[PDB]
């Protein structure tokens, strides 16, 4: 899955979790 945190370089299998991840960078 091409879903990686542009903000810290961590990626996720789930698009939801990646957005959840980056939501914590908001
Ligand atoms: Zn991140």
């Amino acid at each position: 899955k091409p879903y990686v945190c542009e903000r810290c370089g961590k990626r996720f299998v789930q698009s939801s979790q990646l957005a959840n991840h980056i939501r914590h960078h908001d």
